[PDB]
């Protein structure tokens, strides 16, 4: 819409107070003209057909229960695209500021979100499994990610390539959530799930086991379901990122952490310079080798921190 920018005010879905920047024409628009060609906000009104209306508000004010997920996708959009933009120098998704858009409200009682391709998706949940999920920063830039990734590596969706694509969703996803300073921490979708059940998430960066999931290469899912594995497997990069950050001992093999920034930049480079369609876990490896001797030396710390990690989760 073209319209004059202000900024309104509503409260999202953990019932935070937060300022959000629309647009006037009317109405007021969940359409925020200051990231790049501009972050779009769409009602779904619980049917599939997408993008659904432009968001749109008599008064600026977003406090209704309606509104929640639409002021928390919104503004979780705009994070994300701060975090590319000031530590990674990256403009928008495909680094020509592309639009990003968001629906919400989509279907009924729908446990998931996503990014189909060209937009973001979120349901509400249940109400006991998850609530609406745009509440979670880290569930947002995890699907915000892998529209990243669809324009640089590109990888395929499903055994090793898609389980590397989930697992570089969840690092940073984890980073976003530390940028924010929003309650930071190593699991996925706390915020967001089982509203009836305190200290549990969907999956575990720091001990991936705890839910079931694998922590080292040689107890890797190998049938079909989960196209191959691409949510369980994550697990082993995902415990391999852990270690390079914060560090410990895993299966006998001991990582002296380099922290979370450095681990940012090693795989940020790793997605955009090195990896491709099909790379697998051990071209995952070689490619953060390389990353971290492009920016540190081959005879840095953290050269040999990333080298422990894929060690320790039996990688080679
Ligand atoms: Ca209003
Ligand atoms: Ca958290
Ligand atoms: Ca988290
Ligand atoms: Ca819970
Ligand atoms: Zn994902």
């Amino acid at each position: 819409i073209t319209g004059t920018s202000t900024v309104g005010v509503g409260r999202g879905v953990l019932g935070d107070q937060k300022n959000i920047n629309t647009t006037y024409s009317t109405y007021y628009y969940l359409q925020d003209n200051t990231r790049g060609d501009g972050i779009f906000t769409y009602d779904a009104k619980y049917r599939t057909t997408l993008p659904g209306s432009l968001w749109a508000d008599a008064d600026n004010q977003f406090f209704a229960s309606y509104d929640a997920p639409a002021v928390d996708a919104h503004y979780y959009a705009g994070v994300t695209y701060d975090y590319y933009k000031n530590v990674h120098n990256r403009l928008s998704y495909d680094g020509n500021n592309a639009a990003i858009r968001s629906s919400v409200h989509y279907s009924q009682g729908y446990n998931n979100a996503f990014w189909n391709g060209s937009e973001m998706v979120y349901g509400d949940g249940d109400g006991q499994t998850f609530i609406p999920l745009s509440g979670g920063i880290d569930v947002v830039a995890h699907e915000l990610t892998h529209a990243v990734t669809d324009y640089t590596a590109g990888l395929i969706y499903q055994n090793e390539s898609g389980a590397i694509n989930e697992a570089i969703s969840d690092i940073f996803g984890t980073l976003v959530e530390f940028y924010a300073n929003k309650n930071p921490d190593w699991e996925i979708g706390e915020d967001v799930y089982t509203p009836g059940i305190s200290g549990d998430s969907l999956r575990s960066m720091s001990d991936p086991a705890k839910y079931g999931d694998p922590d080292h290469y040689s107890k890797r899912y190998t049938g079909t379901q989960d196209n191959g594995g691409v949510h369980i497997n994550s697990g082993i990069i995902n415990k391999a990122a852990y270690l390079i950050s914060q560090g410990g001992t895993h299966y006998g093999v001991s990582v002296v952490g380099i922290g979370r920034d450095k681990l940012g930049k090693i795989f940020y480079r790793a997605l955009t310079q090195y990896l491709t369609p099909t790379s697998n876990f051990s071209q995952l490896r070689a490619a953060a080798v390389q990353s971290a001797t492009d920016l540190y030396g081959s005879t840095s710390q953290e050269v040999a921190s990333v080298k422990q990690a894929f060690d320790a989760v039996g990688v080679k």
